[PDB]
């Protein structure tokens, strides 16, 4: 996250990290067994990382789960990162707590000018290379449509968004893929593509969770 706040302690329990023997994506705890994240952050040898917030310090609060099944979209295009969705099952449930909560879905779209929150360990410079050990927060808006589509001609599906500042300064970065987007109350997003980071008239590409809450469902119902 670049421009953003270290958001405190445990203060976005639904975040998770994904370890291959060091942070690479964010991720989303959905419920005990489930993580949502981007499909283009496909591994194999995950583990989940709940509760953190320093991801270099054992701070106690934290459960190391490894990933038993991985489940990237049946139409996800990596040259376009169209359906830039994945779900990760948990060997074994998380223990749910004060630290570690899971987000709910959303029931239906949020609009243009919504307030939301995005959060992750990823760089925090706009030019040049900075990884914090502890979590970044942001508070962005919901770009209009015609605004995200004149930023990116000919790339915009109905599956993506875009959020932040057109006057850049604050965005989302390398290392932050595959983490939240939460507004009002519900997981609205997946960070997902940019040009660059916290540039002018580039602003963060997101997964638009609200197309996608059908095929969650049947498929965490049916694995
Ligand atoms: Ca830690």
């Amino acid at each position: 996250i670049v421009g953003g706040y270290t958001c405190g302690a445990n203060t976005v329990p639904y975040q998770v990290s994904l370890n291959s023997g060091y942070h690479f994506c964010g991720g989303s705890l959905i419920n005990s067994q489930w993580v949502v994240s981007a499909a283009h952050c496909y591994k194999s040898g995950i583990q989940v990382r709940l509760g953190e917030d320093n991801i270099n310090v054992v701070e106690g609060n934290e459960q190391f789960i490894s990933a038993s099944k991985s489940i990237v979209h049946p139409s996800y295009n990596s040259n376009t990162l169209n359906n830039d969705i994945m779900l990760i099952k948990l060997k074994s449930a998380a223990s749910l707590n004060s630290r570690v909560a899971s987000i709910s879905l959303p029931t239906s779209c949020a609009s243009a000018g919504t307030q939301c929150l995005i959060s992750g360990w990823g760089n925090t410079k706009s030019s040049g290379t900075s990884y914090p050990d502890v979590l970044k927060c942001l508070k962005a808006p919901i770009l209009s449509d015609s605004s995200c589509k004149s930023a990116y001609p000919g790339q915009i599906t109905s599956n993506m968004f875009c959020a932040g500042y057109l006057e850049g300064g604050k965005d989302s970065c390398q290392g932050d893929s595959g983490g939240p987007v939460v507004c009002s109350g519900k997981l609205q997003g997946i960070v997902s593509w940019g040009s660059g980071c916290a540039q002018k008239n580039k602003p963060g590409v997101y997964t638009k969770v609200c197309n996608y809450v059908s095929w969650i469902k049947q498929t965490i119902a049916s694995n």
